[PDB]
DNA sequence: GCCTTGCCGGGTAA
DNA sequence: GTTCCGGCGCG
DNA sequence: CGCGCCGGAACTTAC
DNA sequence: CCGGCAAGGC
């Protein structure tokens, strides 16, 4: 229960955020958790409150920095603990039991699907997660195809179909797990 | 006849 | 989305 | 001394 | 991410 909300905010994390271990002059040090997003009331109001859970969960003591940006705004969780705790479950990945592979595929739409739903869209430029993603997928019930949707900048696009629409919305894009 | 989906360019939301 | 900056906290 | 939080912001491009 | 084009399937 507390695997499932980490879940989803890694798909939003991987999908509109990062993890940044940056260096500093000197010995200086940063790690941050972010997830970037347009609107200032999503972030406060969905995604913070989730985070915010989780920083209580795991006795992390940094505070969430909503810092705006000309274009977006952004969530930004400065923490050497939580950074490994997202970097570390990123690498695990494929282990995520389907609790997790629900959380985390509903979060990655969220971020980078197409969000318009007259078509079920996820992109990346990152095949071998696409790959994954697939996978669980096939699992669950719902087909779907991969091709590279963007020659220009290397970005493939993980195609649901709509064949399948239902067990994907119904299952995915509209559970309650967590 | 109707639906699905690969393909590709614009520029918002990362 | 990513990485510069200056500044502060802490043992 | 040596690292890790804060608050921002320019610069960049993947959706 | 969007959204229009047109090929292709039943
Ligand atoms: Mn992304
Ligand atoms: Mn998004």
């Amino acid at each position: 229960n507390v695997s499932g909300i980490s879940a989803y905010l890694l798909g939003l994390i991987i999908g509109d955020g990062g993890l940044y271990k940056l260096k500093y002059k000197g010995n200086r040090s940063e790690y941050r958790v972010v997830i970037t997003a347009k609107s200032e009331n999503l972030i406060k109001q969905h995604i913070a409150p989730l985070m915010q859970f989780l920083i209580d969960e795991l006795n992390v003591k940094s505070k969430i920095q909503i810092v705006k940006g000309d274009t977006r705004y952004e969530l930004r969780v400065s923490s050497k603990k939580l950074y490994y705790y997202f970097a570390n479950m990123l690498e695990r990945i494929r282990l995520f039991n389907m609790r997790e592979q629900i959380a985390f595929i509903k979060g990655l739409y969220v971020a980078e699907g197409d969000m318009t739903l007259k078509r079920l869209r996820i992109w990346n430029k990152n095949k071998a997660l696409l790959e994954i993603v697939s996978r669980w997928l096939n699992n669950l019930g719902v087909r779907n195809t991969i091709h590279l949707d963007d020659h220009r900048h290397g970005v493939y696009v993980l195609n649901i179909s709509l064949r399948d629409r239902i067990k994907f919305v119904h299952t995915i894009l509209s559970s309650h797990l967590n």
